[PDB]
């Protein structure tokens, strides 16, 4: 709704798997309602059963993100499934899903937050802060940088739930 267009919701809609096609979408974490935190967006992403749909809107106004077939957690280990993929609009929309090279899907910690993995890189990265942020190309996605540069700012943050 805030950070979407219509346009937007379309093209999401028709990648995502059948197991979420025709649930209503919950916004679960907003940065511009919730605080702007790693640890907010760990506290209102636990207690949510469900893939979770990640967008971000950076600095240069270009819109990426990831969806997740698990909630964002703190763990001790990458999770989720290969129906997990990264997505940006920038310059075109573009969907890179499982590559299955690998199974570094998520990983949270207690600094940061990353998707992907496989050598040290990464596809999705942020910082406690949900500020600095950081795309390289991944195995697990095979991914070109979902931003403009391999590093961008946060501008705006949504994680949406499928309840």
């Amino acid at each position: 709704m805030a950070l979407l267009e219509n346009m937007h919701i379309e093209q999401l809609a028709r990648r995502l798997p059948a197991r979420v096609q025709g649930y209503p979408w919950r916004l679960a974490y907003s940065t511009l309602e919730h605080g702007t935190s790693l640890k907010t967006l760990y506290r209102k992403s636990a207690s949510l059963d469900s893939p979770v749909l990640l967008v971000i809107k950076d600095m240069d106004n270009q819109i990426f993100g990831a969806y997740a077939t698990h909630p964002f957690k703190f763990s001790d280990h990458y999770y989720g499934t290969g129906e997990t993929f990264l997505y940006t609009f920038s310059p075109h929309f573009k969907v890179f899903k499982w590559s299955g090279e690998n199974s570094y899907f998520i990983n949270g910690d207690i600094s940061s937050l990353e998707l992907g993995g496989g050598g040290g890189r990464f596809g999705l990265w942020l910082d406690a802060d949900l500020y600095h942020g950081r795309s390289n190309s991944c195995s697990t996605f095979n991914n070109d940088i979902l931003s403009k540069k391999e590093d961008f700012i946060v501008q705006d943050l949504e994680v949406w739930a499928f309840d």
